[PDB]
């Protein structure tokens, strides 16, 4: 028992990053066979980043001004192109270490792990939801750019997540591997701000189910609640709706704890309308909503990867 | 800029991670040069686990009998011997993979990586604390034993703690390398209570500087207070003493912000006399205390790891 915020094991992430490098910007790339993918804004300068055109910027570069850095070996690029926000440099050097991996894009709610990472070296690694607004709630520095977000399913990792930017808000936007932001934001030094964001609904209920497996239950009650009925209590408190999909998806945590999903709303609905009247759940005193019905499931029950 | 509850990249230790079967128990050994260690209890069955006598079950047990598997390759093992509560097991391999590493036992208060584990494979990695009663909130199932916690300086893996078993509150409880048990446990089947425990005083200060660093500002305050008047309200809310040497700890973090260390102790003093008000600080509802001085600097100032 215990439930605790959890990545999965980096080690398959940490062989496929390098070092770009690139005038005076020095940022993150990913290593996978024989292309290097890493944020297209590493041919800027300090100037060229309050309105770039990079394709402009591009033509005028030269495979040789890429130091791809590889640990303490140099990759030599041969040859390099644009795809949306990313850059990909073909090096002659296919990388030994390439996993089983997919580039996929994930939805608002759903959750992957971080491997932060400076100047090619991986720093830590974290657990992150992509919010409703699209952006995430990252720990990130100079120089983190290029550092990638991931699942792992059994052997093959899906990336999906590449770090691009910090909003004024502190929080953080970025690419999916094709280079296509996710949310409203573009790679440049302008006035940008993230969007009103929402509770991931799904997500909490989860998350009560967790700490119901976890011997947390003192939230739980004998009323229930309509579907309708608590989706305009939901609408209040600027959490999001939930569908009938969502109440299939937690089919199994129901199923296993004995407790309707109806009857799970009627107390986040008592939480919501009451607060938690100075108690904990999970050792939080928040209602926590970066927790899938997935991530609950797999902690709960030890699902490993090869 | 974000502070997120940070583990250390895993790939090091990944590479050690071997399952160990001897009769129907299977758990997770760490396999460094020639030697696996795992728990001792791994010669037991269910009901040698009792009260065993492992010096008796040892003697009774061929190299034979412990199957290695370190993926799909078995090992063979050429000799055994008990160190305290964890066998060493003798193979005729080298680990090539092995890191540099050390043996250290943390202090209470020290954070630490786990690499939680079934049947070799890893399955997560999360941030932990040594409480001060020598206990861990880890998240652990059956089989997650032999999984191992960890820091990493540079290149190289300190290696700080084995898991053996849970405790009827749902925290943990495991060994040092060495096999020397954290705190008053003995891995039986026998009735054991965690002890009280306390919040960790130098962290939670930590943490509001890393609030601070962050832009967290609204607790903070004009007042000061003595560290004998701060400690009379710390007793009164079993957090723990503050030292002279937690203040001098706390230095760098208290010039970066200009925050003298017992100024932000009347701060804690009328966070703990007041609570939140409805507020949060970096997320958190509550006062966190399982983030060191040290994870403050690192991850508010980019350290990595080669
Ligand atoms: C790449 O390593 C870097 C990562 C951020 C630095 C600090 N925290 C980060 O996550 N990305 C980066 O510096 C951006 C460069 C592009 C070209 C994408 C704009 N810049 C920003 O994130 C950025 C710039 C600004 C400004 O302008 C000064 C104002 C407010 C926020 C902001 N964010
Ligand atoms: C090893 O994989 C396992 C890990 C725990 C299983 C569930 N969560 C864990 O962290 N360790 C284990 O099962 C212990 C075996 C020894 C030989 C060390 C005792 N057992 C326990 O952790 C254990 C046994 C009990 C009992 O007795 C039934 C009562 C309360 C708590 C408890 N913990």
């Amino acid at each position: 028992s215990g439930f605790r915020k959890m990545a999965f094991p980096s080690g398959k992430v940490e062989g496929c990053m390098v070092q770009v490098t690139c005038g005076t910007t020095t940022l993150n790339g990913l290593w996978l066979d024989d292309v290097v993918y890493c944020p297209r804004h590493v041919i800027c300068t300090s100037e060229d980043m309050l309105n770039p055109n990079y394709e402009d910027l591009l033509i005028r570069k030269s495979n040789h001004n890429f130091l791809v850095q590889a640990g303490n070996v140099q990759l030599r690029v041969i040859g390099h192109s644009m795809q949306n926000c990313v850059l990909k440099l073909k090096v002659d050097t296919a990388n030994p270490k390439t996993p089983k991996y997919k580039f996929v894009r994930i939805q608002p709610g759903q959750t992957f792990s971080v491997l932060a990472c400076y100047n090619g070296s991986p720093s830590g690694v974290y657990q992150c939801a992509m919010r409703p607004n699209f952006t995430i709630k990252g720990s990130f520095l100079n120089g983190s750019c290029g550092s990638v977000g991931f699942n792992i399913d059994y052997d093959c990792v899906s990336f999906c997540y590449m770090h691009h930017m910090e909003l004024p808000t502190g929080v953080h936007a970025g690419t999916d591997l094709a280079g296509n932001f996710y949310g409203p934001f573009v790679d440049r030094q302008t006035a940008q701000a993230a969007g009103t964001d929402t509770t991931i609904t799904v997500n909490v209920l989860a998350w009560l189910y967790a700490a119901v497996i976890n011997g947390d239950r003192w939230f739980l009650n004998r009323f229930t609640t309509t579907l309708n009925d608590f989706n305009l209590v939901a609408m209040k408190y600027n959490y999001e709706p939930l569908t009938q999909d969502h109440v299939d998806i937690l089919g199994p945590l129901s199923a296993q704890t004995g407790i309707a999903v109806l009857d799970m709303c009627a107390s986040l609905k008592e939480l919501l309308q009451n607060g938690m009247n100075g108690r904990t759940i999970l050792g939080s005193a928040l209602l926590e909503d970066e927790f899938t019905p997935f991530d609950v499931v797999r902690q709960c029950s030890g699902v490993t990867f090869q």
